[PDB]
């Protein structure tokens, strides 16, 4: 019944997550978005509890959905003889991170710091999910640009939680720690801190910190603009070469620099409006 309970629009994006299309549902004209991906390109496959062939990004969402959270949520899915339609929440008016950060610039240290406050705690959902995101980045953080809400998409390149190595990785090369470069091996948090220490240099100066694997290797953070010392403090030690030198969710949440955040609505009337 996908084609009736629906209304397609546009075409918001396509790339390796499939493409997507603004839709309307049509029982109480929620706006969704509508993603397609083919079955030939899905190489990472689970299993719902009650048990059918699903790709991993269901699985993932799943279990990321229940509730409220900073993430977009799975709504409904179908299958289609050569493709899967995933059906996902739409905030309206939306822009991406990077299109922001690529029309407004660096961002002043008070809206990165409710940002990047947002951004972590929805990771730590997720986590809490047992889920690992894998490709925290500015393209997959929606912004809600009324409610000055942040929305963690694609999960494409996700995976369960575990605490054992890692020795796939499918993300964004220029996100991934130095451990993934020169070993192939990475544990779930400690990259995802990293990952994270590249979102929020980007965010205070407007482009990401290292380009080339020489530069990821010799983890040497240059700032290009005027940061903070308690700033670049909290994005050097995310960058640590050693994984065992980053902090934990909680020593980022509890760092003097993540003090008095602005809620989102306060965010949105200063910085947004
Ligand atoms: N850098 C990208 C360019 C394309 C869009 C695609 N998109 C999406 C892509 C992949 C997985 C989930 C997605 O979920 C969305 C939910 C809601 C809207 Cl409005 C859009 C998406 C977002 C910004």
């Amino acid at each position: 019944p996908l084609e009736s309970q629906y209304q397609v629009g546009p075409l918001l994006g396509s790339g390796g997550f499939g493409s997507v299309y603004s839709g309307i549902r049509v029982s109480d004209n929620l706006p969704v978005a509508i993603k397609h991906v083919e079955k030939d390109r899905i190489s990472d496959w689970g299993e719902l509890p009650n048990g059918t062939r699903v790709p991993m990004e269901v699985v993932l969402l799943k279990k990321v959905s229940s509730g409220f959270s900073g993430v977009i949520r799975l709504l409904d899915w179908f299958e289609r003889p050569d493709s899967f339609v995933l059906i996902l929440e739409r905030p309206e008016p939306v822009q991406d991170l990077f299109d922001f950060i690529t029309e407004r610039g660096a961002l002043q240290e008070e809206l990165a710091r409710s940002f990047f406050w947002q951004v972590l705690e929805a990771v730590r959902h997720c986590h809490n999910c047992g889920v690992l995101h894998r490709d925290i980045k500015d393209e997959n953080i929606l912004i809600d640009l009324n409610r000055g809400e942040l929305k963690l998409i694609d999960f494409g390149s996700g995976a369960l939680l575990k605490d054992t190595v890692y020795t796939d990785f499918d993300g964004t090369r220029v996100y991934s720690p130095p451990e993934w470069i020169r070993y192939h091996r990475y544990h779930g948090r400690s990259a995802a801190v990293w990952s994270l220490g590249i979102l929020l240099y980007d965010m205070v100066c407007g482009d990401i910190p290292f380009e080339h694997d020489e530069e990821i290797i010799r983890g040497q953070v240059f700032f290009r603009q005027r940061v903070s010392s308690e700033c670049q403090h909290l994005i050097r030690w995310c960058l640590a070469l050693r994984p065992s030198d980053r902090p934990t969710f909680e020593e980022i949440q509890n760092h003097p620099w993540m003090q008095d955040v602005l809620l989102p609505q306060e965010t949105a009337e200063i910085h947004l409006h």
